[PDB]
């Protein structure tokens, strides 16, 4: 009668996580919106449901929905919460899980104290792969803003589009004024996640991200990937980098020609139970 769930977050990107292997529930778009509501519902950035696999080689399937009920994720943190969750719920004893997702097979690696290592795929850089309006691929690009202000950006696609600019001080960066101008720039026809990176040294950076359609967020994981990859391409960063997001720290590893590896934390906040009827 009652749906059990777990509230989790990854550096403040917060999830409602539901075992739909030992449970069954009908969750349409409106029900997800009602559950997501911070005042009337559970309150979450995304909903993650664990489901029986469709293919014999997967241990699990999952799907991730936004607060408005659409099946979308911008930052790629949910995979880490998933890997922790199936362990915490005793759904498996394996720490190298094979999971079927909307992007194919993923094999997250759960380690110590809730940290999870994730294959984030290959970065893409060509303008038409971002998408970004530019005649030729370059190392950096000048982007024109309002009132004759310009910034230098690098572009990366991690499945979603990113533009990374380097600032001397992440605390004083004009994210509120510059972010919207980048995120909706005419040169980004599908909009873009705008990252503002301060380089502390070759192994440590700080990063604020103005996310597409959202604004500044605590923990854009693909944005951390894009910033670290960009700093490596510019010859500023080593091939393993701690990125301090607004929500906390995680690690990015990359070498040109290989995939990006992200190792990030997870947090178990509380276990809950609710009567789904009051939300359907
Ligand atoms: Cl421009």
């Amino acid at each position: 009668m009652l749906l059990e769930f777990t509230k989790m977050h990854g550096l403040g990107n917060d999830f409602m996580v539901v075992d739909l292997i030992s449970q069954r529930a009908y969750l349409d778009t409106a029900t997800i919106q009602r559950l997501a509501d911070r005042h009337f519902g559970v309150g979450f950035d995304q909903l993650l449901i664990v489901e029986p696999p469709d293919v014999p080689e997967a241990d699990f399937k999952y799907r991730i929905f936004n607060a408005d009920g659409s099946e979308v994720e911008q930052c790629g943190n949910g995979v880490r919460c998933f890997a922790r969750f199936v362990h915490e719920r005793h759904l498996t004893n394996k720490t190298n899980i094979t999971v079927q997702t909307k992007a194919g097979i993923v094999k997250p690696e759960l380690g110590q104290n809730g940290w999870v290592r994730v294959n984030m795929g290959y970065p893409k850089f060509l303008p038409n792969e971002i998408p970004f309006v530019a005649e030729e691929p370059e190392a950096l690009y000048t982007l024109e803003l309002a009132n004759d202000q310009n910034i230098s950006i690098d572009v990366v696609n991690m499945g979603n589009p990113h533009a990374v600019t380097i600032v001397p001080d992440v605390l004083t960066a004009d994210v509120a004024g510059i972010g919207p101008q980048v995120e909706s720039h005419k040169r980004f026809p599908e909009r873009v996640n705008a990252g503002f990176m301060q380089v502390i040294d070759d192994k440590h950076v700080r990063l604020r991200v103005f996310e597409r359609g959202v604004g500044e967020t605590l923990a854009c994981g693909t944005g951390a990937c894009a910033a670290a990859v960009s700093g490596m391409r510019r010859g500023l960063l080593a091939n393993s980098v701690e990125v301090e997001l607004a929500g906390g720290k995680l690690q990015i590893e990359w070498q040109e020609g290989d995939v990006v590896w992200m190792t990030g934390p997870t947090t178990h906040v509380y276990d809950g139970r609710l009567d789904l009827r009051y939300f359907q």
